[PDB]
């Protein structure tokens, strides 16, 4: 009954033939970015077994659930369910060389601080930007009463007495945030934690671990106050929706002069970008978020910025219906000034761009071609797909393990949607002949 | 007369009270390595009726049988002796639950694709380390002119004109290996595979592909070379002996400074193994091997590497010595660098390790404690008895599945050996007066 998960053949390509206009229904899947804090916050709860509903069939979620099953808890996963007994002597120990895969791996720090005293984690090793340093998660362990440190290629954490205190992080880190708000809840004494993250997952994470006994409170706002229980009690939990998935089909939408709703999608959690939509003339209706394209796109400015501002999980894509605007605009990025590894993707698709700084000029409107083009990374593996439903011919996107990261049946959602869109093992395609496909 | 397979009770135990020296003579089985790939290879012969002998019973054995069963083969098992009549048209498709419970599954598809043009397999899932990813697999197949594919949980491979082909292998897969060469055997033209896997297992197979009429020479090199030919025509032939059986009973005699003969073993197939336990002061003699354990074990560094190299299926159990030996040493994986689930349950009896990166620091001598411990996989749950066979007091080794599955009667050749070892039900046991049983 558990759930199997099945590799993919490596250089699978996803043919997409453009000019379709998509029209219908789709519905969101749990989000990536949640699921894993929930899963291992899991590991707070002394008592009961906890029940989580709603979780995507990724990757990542099999992998923590490893990492669980090693740290002692008995885990289980059936259809978009996953169950988890933490009532055992739960370990501090994750230290395999697929935990350093996964660079969420960090996130089970500070549960593991809280419910044990101490952790160990893999580092996934890098130097460049798509992720940041871990320096802040260090930083608030140390001022909760925890020895740290990195070496050897390992993370740890260890507290004699872990107890409550003011911490202020640099800037808005998710992880940091997650991992601090965790730690906090089985600590002595009450913590104050200032720049927050405030995205939606920060939020979800919160009333989870009220739901469990803990006392958290200004999940959402700029600081975030945990005052300190003995001990955390299971309970039942939904993933919240994912609010990229429902950015990326309404881009989809925007840009093919669609109409498509995307149900299960909260409004609330995407403002930024419903707003920057707007400005380019899209339509988009609270009917379950309704999406009608314009047949012309207002070029318009973005600038990234931590939640509530435009979110950086939509700027590769964001920039796809930029190309398309008539006129000059740009993308300028705040959170991650180095990610825009997509760009010379884009340009093979006849894309004008330049990189200058920490923003992208671009001179709309462009009139994409097809071409071979990699994935860089998950949002980027969207990104290029979407330009593929405009462009003139065909493009074969390969890199799909990027893809598959946090997007599931991507391209049946997109035939259903009326694309001409086919995912195909290499062997089966005849650059010669993709019109045979479809 | 057919063979039966017995199921066992779910839970049983294997009781080890340590402190017996071995001493005594212990006959080796075929390898299930060996046999599983000789056995989907008799799928190649279109004329006469195969004989395997000295056949193992073991679980997967009589599940491929039931495979080529489906496959429109004729299957006998008696003794340890199998008989095939693979005349017949044979089928294409194994796609049934119980094909996926068994890993190694995937080895009927170069036999198939060779004698029937396609394959279909139903893969087993997973995603970390302990099995590899197939795609190896695939890239020959491809080469050699199939169109190939993973969808829906299912491996598949069609080739309208099997042809010979360079393949040069990313690593030296086992299973790759295996796959690749049989298909080679009735493909058009000459086949290439460059940086193959070595082991003894391929070896024995292009021995018995070359009785049946076919054309591969290399075999134990880097570099095998198959010229494809028509047809092959049935014959008889041995599984060669299990090799790592052999070196389980080796350690056994090493750490319990015994005098052991181990029959029918190949030490040219051990010989890394053999020239590392001499260094740690273990006397090994060709009389045929017996193995004769020193007072005192020297310690020493173990890197696992591909066929010649140390093997990684010794690997848990070399531990064992590692850990009562006179000081720190280190077990490094190069092969499967995540296979060390066990070292948890080897702490619970006291052993002193410490898991970084693809390394274990084993700080010995340690004074192994008896325990109760869950085997996590094979060779594994023989290691964890072999820990039990030096640890104070009783060791209690659980998840006997794991060792069913390439053991048999295990506890029966270690009682004969003068151990005291005892397999009992749960319902027997009573944990306050273990001292009752033996
Ligand atoms: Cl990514
Ligand atoms: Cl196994």
């Amino acid at each position: 009954t558990e759930n199997l998960y099945f590799q993919s053949n490596a250089m699978e390509k996803i043919i997409v033939r453009g000019g379709k206009q998509l029209n219908g229904s789709v519905k969101m899947e749990g989000a990536k970015n949640a699921v894993l804090p929930v899963i291992a916050a899991t590991l707070l709860a002394s008592k009961g077994t906890s029940v989580l509903k709603n979780v995507p069939n990724l990757s990542d979620v099999f992998t923590i659930n490893e990492v669980l099953k090693y740290l002692n808890a008995d885990v289980s996963f059936v259809n978009d369910e996953v169950t988890v007994d933490a009532t055992g002597e739960i370990t501090s120990d994750a230290p395999f060389e697929y935990v350093r895969k996964m660079r969420a791996s960090i996130v089970v720090m500070g549960p593991l601080l809280a419910r044990t005293g101490s952790a160990r984690v893999a580092l996934p090793g890098g130097c460049a930007i798509g992720s940041r340093p871990v320096d802040l998660h260090l930083k608030g362990f140390e001022a909760m009463g925890a020895v740290v440190k990195i070496e050897n290629g390992y993370i740890e954490a260890t507290a004699e007495k872990l107890v409550g205190a003011k911490v202020y992080l640099d800037f808005p880190s998710v992880g940091a945030t997650q991992n601090i708000m965790m730690a906090a809840t089985l600590a002595e004494g009450t913590t104050v934690i200032e720049n927050v993250a405030r995205e939606p997952e920060i939020v979800d994470l919160a009333n989870f671990l009220n739901q469990m006994g803990a006392r958290v409170i200004g999940a959402g706002t700029e600081v975030i106050r945990i005052e300190g229980v003995k001990e955390l009690t299971a309970t039942e939990h939904s993933i919240i929706p994912d609010r990229i998935e429902a950015g990326t089909f309404m881009i989809a939408a925007a840009i093919t002069g669609g109409n498509v709703l995307i149900e299960d999608a909260v409004p609330e959690h995407i403002s930024s970008l419903i707003a920057k939509l707007e400005e380019m003339g899209v339509q988009i209706i609270e009917e379950g978020i309704r999406v009608i394209g314009p047949d012309k796109l207002k070029a318009v400015d973005v600038k990234t910025m931590p939640h509530p501002g435009f979110p950086t999980d939509m700027q590769s894509q964001m920039m796809v219906i930029q190309m398309l605007s008539e006129g000059t605009s740009i993308m300028t990025e705040t959170v991650f000034e180095n990610r825009f590894m997509h760009v010379e993707e884009m340009r093979r698709m006849n894309a004008d761009m330049k990189i200058e700084g920490h923003s992208v000029i671009i001179s709309g409107p462009a009139k994409l071609q097809g071409a071979e083009v990699a994935a860089t990374d998950l949002r980027a593996a969207a990104a290029l797909i979407l330009a593929g439903l405009v462009a003139d011919g065909y493009t074969q996107v390969t890199e799909l393990k990027y893809l598959d990261r946090g997007y599931n049946n991507f391209h049946g959602k997109l035939q259903a949607l009326g694309a001409d869109v086919e995912r195909v093992d290499d062997s089966k395609v005849d650059v010669t002949n993709l019109a045979s496909l479809f």
